[PDB]
């Protein structure tokens, strides 16, 4: 039934399935941090066995070893003791919750009632994260930081992840440096690697910054990482990592970064696999629309934009009356929630001074501000305004201000970058159109099971074989591909690139691969 992860001898036998003795928290800790290198859901009950050394973390009172597993560790299903019918129902409960995808779902979202504060006192759904984290009081917020900072400290991070050896780093290099970002080739580790690589570079240019060491922040991306559901077929924390490597190209060709040594100069070339004996971005040597500090805070809005998101799409959480939808109106659900959950949860305590930062010496415009515009603007329901305020700025008759000016800028790259998956070269833009495949048919298979249409085995879990490396044999798996990205290239993506190219001639080569990939779809329709 349940994993259980123990700092003490006892034995709870009745609900163990598996059983790891820790010697020391921190050791515990680790493991619960590599739970989110896979690409499954935690899927069991999590039970934690406290007692009734220099390190401080060891030595911590249980109120504050309970209060960073709570908080840091949300995602991952735990129940902690230090009552065998209660525990016993409680842990039993929660596993019949916790094994189906679809099931898992349907407890987030609060759309599945019928089956299932947390879920039989373990599951976190999305309103109690949400609102845990805006009713936190400014004495708890300060813990969680003293909490965060001893973590840094006393973990090196670096050494959780599975290969950190020089060729990998600086393959994984080569790879944030081609246009053809090999997403799906690169595990969950790798892709910590792959935002450090990327958030590191940004920070170096930003004057008046101190930079941030490695461990400081490999943590607050491994924060990041946990706030994403691994699960996801499509909205995890590699489409994440992705939409920063979109944005993070896109700032190098508008200038606002320099070029580095590992840059594809052509974004039209597909992956090959290089390194060399560097193991971080080495960069080369009038002004661009995005100054530096305006550039990370893009960068950081990228990563944080789909945080904590549950596999579903607004229009799922608006029909099925899900409570974040009733609590946001029917308004940019998700995208509310995100933007909520990422300054809250995880900049609020992992990069405070990111936060109170403002654009501009002058400027009173915050990167608070700036980043909840930025992830606020991803809302698709919200295309059509985006799109007129760009014409009304074209149109240079209509002039804003600079904070405003700032806003749209930011608001429209992070809306590219976000819908990029059509401008990547033909093989990786098919392979994505797979994974988004994936999770709209478990979309699907919820609301079935929500109507009643269909009466699935809660007892066993949806597993995927691995996506196809080769176009081929992705055509073959589901053929039809074609129609959903011929679809929405013409009613999205051709309009919205073609007019931000237009703004920002730099950016023209996604409007042609848009082009190069549409005649290859078409061609197929044929
Ligand atoms: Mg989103
Ligand atoms: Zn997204």
């Amino acid at each position: 039934m349940a994993e259980v992860l123990s700092l003490v001898d006892l034995e709870i036998p009745q609900v163990t399935d598996k059983y790891y003795k820790f010697d020391t928290f921190k050791h515990l800790i680790c493991h619960l941090f590599k739970k989110t290198s896979t690409e499954t859901d935690s899927n069991v009950p999590i039970v934690i066995i406290f007692p009734t050394n220099t390190s401080k973390l060891d030595n911590l009172p249980f109120s504050d070893k309970s209060l960073l597993i709570q908080f840091f560790f949300t995602h991952l299903n735990i129940l902690m003791i230090q009552d065998e019918g209660k525990l016993y129902q409680e842990i039993s409960s929660a596993k019949e919750l916790l094994t189906n995808r679809i099931s898992r779902v349907g407890n987030w979202t609060g759309t599945t009632h019928f089956r299932y504060s947390k879920i039989a006192g373990i599951i976190p759904t999305m309103t109690y994260i949400l609102n845990c984290n805006a009713t936190r009081s400014e004495i708890a917020t300060n813990q969680l930081i003293y909490l965060y900072r001893l973590m840094i400290e006393e973990i090196n991070f670096i050494e959780l992840l599975q290969d950190a050896s020089t060729t990998r780093l600086s393959q994984l290099c080569y790879a944030v440096g081609h246009w053809s970002f090999p997403a799906h080739n690169l595990s969950n580790d790798d892709l910590v690697y792959c935002v450090y690589l990327m958030i590191d570079y940004a920070i170096k240019q930003v004057e008046g910054f101190d930079n941030i060491p490695l461990n400081e922040l490999l943590a607050f991306i491994f924060i990041v990482r946990d706030t994403y559901k691994n699960g996801n077929p499509f909205h995890n924390f590699r489409h994440a990592v992705d939409v920063l490597q979109a944005c993070f190209h896109f700032l190098i060709r508008l200038g606002s970064l320099p070029k580095f040594k590992q840059f594809v100069e052509d974004p039209k070339l597909d992956y090959t696999e290089v390194h060399d004996k560097h193991t971080v971005l080495i960069a080369l040597q009038e002004k661009a629309s995005l100054n530096p500090i305006q550039t990370l805070g893009l960068l950081v809005a990228a990563l944080g934009h789909d945080v904590g998101h549950p596999g579903t799409t607004n229009d799922f959480m608006i029909k099925f009356s899900a409570p974040t939808a009733l609590l946001y109106n029917d308004r940019s659900v998700l995208e509310s929630y995100h933007a909520s959950l990422f300054i809250n949860k995880v900049l609020r305590i992992c990069w405070p001074d990111l936060l109170t930062c403002t654009i501009e010496e002058k400027s009173e415009l915050t990167i608070r501000s700036l980043i909840i515009s930025s992830i606020l603007a991803t809302d698709m329901g919200e295309h059509n305004e985006y799109v007129n305020r760009l014409k009304s700025f074209k149109t240079h008759n209509e002039i804003l201000n600079h904070d405003n000016t700032v806003k749209l800028i930011s608001a429209l790259l992070i809306k590219c970058a976000d819908i990029s998956n059509v401008t990547r070269p033909l093989r990786v833009s098919a392979q994505w159109a797979m994974v988004l495949s994936r999770e709209f048919a478990e979309v699907e298979l919820l609301k079935s099971v929500i109507k009643k249409d269909i009466d699935l085995d809660f007892t066993k879990d949806l597993t995927y074989d691995d996506v196809p490396h080769e176009l081929r044999e992705i055509l073959e798996i589901q053929p039809d591909i074609h129609k959903g990205q011929i679809f929405f290239i013409n009613l999205f993506a051709e309009n919205l690139f073609n007019s931000v190219s237009d703004l920002l001639p730099q950016l023209q080569y996604t409007c042609d691969i848009i082009m190069e990939n549409k005649l290859f779809w078409l061609e197929r329709a044929k």
